[PDB]
């Protein structure tokens, strides 16, 4: 029986418990740098410690993508088929690194079925892509069929978010183009573009109205929602995640949905109180 495959995801992409329990998913860790602390975004770094370090540090956190060599090493294993899921190429060097890792692999070990998916997204966008790879594999697709089906899924997939604090994204150059100080409680509803950049979709005064407007934006774009899994990541605001889930359910029916805590990289850029939605 051929499940000779592995799904490698950079650490921005959260894993559910079931994905951790599965074994076919593996993270490649990014780096996080805050003042003189240099950490690896992995399961040893607790969100609370990270949020407290962010809150204490006057200077903005910095991050680094994984190296090509780390990606190469993750490809070298007994699995015949390697699928890699990364942060948007427009937000991070993770995609390019994964690709170069494949070039190095082939120089050292020869040809292998390795495909790098640029998510054009972040966080649970990556998670959902990883789930789709597994779904395709479970359906018995060939390697190239999985690549085609997943690239199609990426094209259908849209990302939305509302944060309390956009400064880490702004200061690290991830919000370029998007112009900026009206009402102090104004909350932008942000989202992906089809190229994997960030844009502003809407805005509202206060979080309660912004979550409704976010729900409406998601609902305006979604098609064939019954075929889709909806994902919500939250940074230290589980009840806000549940309320978003409730608002979305009022607007359209999905196959299923789930909620996760933000990863290290997701926490760094979303900040305390952030909500990310993907379908
Ligand atoms: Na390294
Ligand atoms: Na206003
Ligand atoms: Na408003």
């Amino acid at each position: 029986k051929d499940m000779s495959y592995k799904v490698i995801v950079d650490s921005c992409g959260e894993f559910t418990p079931e994905m951790k329990a599965d074994g076919g998913f593996e993270h490649v860790a990014l780096g996080i740098q805050i003042e003189d602390t240099q950490w690896t975004d992995d399961d040893s770094l607790k969100q609370e410690e990270l949020l407290l370090k962010i809150a204490e540090s006057t200077s903005c956190a910095k991050t680094s993508c994984p190296s090509p060599e780390r990606y190469m090493e993750s490809y070298h294993c007994d699995a015949e088929r390697i699928y890699v899921v990364t942060l948007s190429a427009e937000l991070s060097g993770s995609y390019n690194s994964a690709v170069l890792g494949k070039n190095l692999y082939e120089e050292e070990y020869g040809e292998k079925q390795i495909h790098v998916f640029n998510s054009r997204s972040a966080s649970v966008g990556e998670t959902l892509i990883a789930l789709k790879v597994q779904q395709c594999e479970k359906a018995g697709m060939t390697f190239e069929e999985v690549v085609e089906s997943v690239e199609c899924y990426i094209e259908e997939q849209h990302t939305y978010f509302v944060l309390e604090n956009l400064d880490t994204l702004r200061k690290n150059g991830r919000l370029t183009g998007i112009k900026s100080a009206g009402a102090l409680n104004i909350k932008p509803i942000m989202g992906s573009t089809p190229q994997g950049t960030i844009c502003q979709k809407e805005k509202a005064r206060g979080m309660k109205k912004a979550l409704v407007k976010m729900a409406d934006c998601v609902a305006a774009d979604v098609v064939n929602a019954g075929d889709k899994i909806l994902a919500i990541a939250h940074c230290n605001c589980e009840e806000r995640a549940k309320e978003v889930q409730r608002l979305l359910k009022e607007r359209f029916a999905v196959k299923s949905s789930f909620i996760v805590d933000t990863s290290g990289i997701s926490t760094v850029y979303a900040n305390d109180g952030g909500i990310i939605v993907v379908v």
